[PDB]
């Protein structure tokens, strides 16, 4: 994947919803998962450590060390211990950064253009990941899931663009009663508080198998 491809995609979303076709729903792991097939587990603030463990290039902020277009930044947030992320869409001079950022629905909000200093009233930049840019119901099952990705959408149908009804954050647990396969993903299903059924992608699918999990799974004993 190319820098121009990725930046163009997020510019598209910022320019403009519940039909969003991404399952992993944050900027950083959404980008690595959907464009590079690399999934990162943890909160926003953990993703530099997760990226390093997956062999990606990680650069920590410092004097003279400034991010480039296409870099995925990680940020410490004063308001909460989970941190914040976004995509850098232009080379930085070290004083401002041009970014696209997001703003039941815990995370994965809509994309918007932002320009921020390296430190302000919301937090400060810690570092950034530099991606390697180039040139059917399966079974009934009584279990619980644990969201391992930073952000994961929840829909009304086990389809790519199913209506989004929630967005779960890393660490979230919950029961499920059934597992589905569809549109390249494995899904679990459960009855929401609304009273109606919900579907959530829990990993990329090769045939009937979760070959890239977004969650851990626990079965009743």
């Amino acid at each position: 994947a190319t820098v121009s491809e990725v930046i163009s995609y997020w510019r598209g979303l910022a320019d403009t919803d519940l039909a969003w076709g991404w399952q992993c729903a944050d900027v950083t792991n959404g980008t690595t998962t959907n464009f590079f097939g690399v999934t990162l587990w943890g909160n926003a603030i953990d993703l530099l450590d997760s990226a390093k463990a997956q062999g990606l290039e990680v650069i920590y902020d410092a004097p003279g060390i400034n991010p480039k277009a296409g870099d995925l930044f990680v940020m410490f947030t004063y308001g909460h211990p989970y941190g914040h992320t976004g995509i850098i869409i232009a080379d930085s001079d070290g004083y401002t950064i041009q970014t696209i950022e997001q703003n039941q629905f815990q995370v994965g909000g809509p994309a918007r253009y932002v320009t921020r200093a390296f430190s302000d009233g919301d937090g400060y930049i810690v570092g950034w990941i530099r991606p390697p840019y180039s040139d059917r119901k399966l079974k009934d099952e009584v279990g619980t899931f644990e969201v391992m990705v930073p952000a994961l959408n929840v829909r009304r149908e086990p389809s790519l663009n199913g209506e989004i009804v929630a967005c779960y954050q890393y660490g979230m647990t919950g029961t499920y009663d059934s597992v589905y396969v569809g549109d390249g993903y494995i899904w679990v299903s459960y009855v929401g508080a609304s009273g109606m059924r919900n579907y959530m992608a829990v990993g990329d699918a090769d045939g009937d198998y979760n070959v890239n999990p977004y969650c851990k799974f626990y079965l009743e004993h």
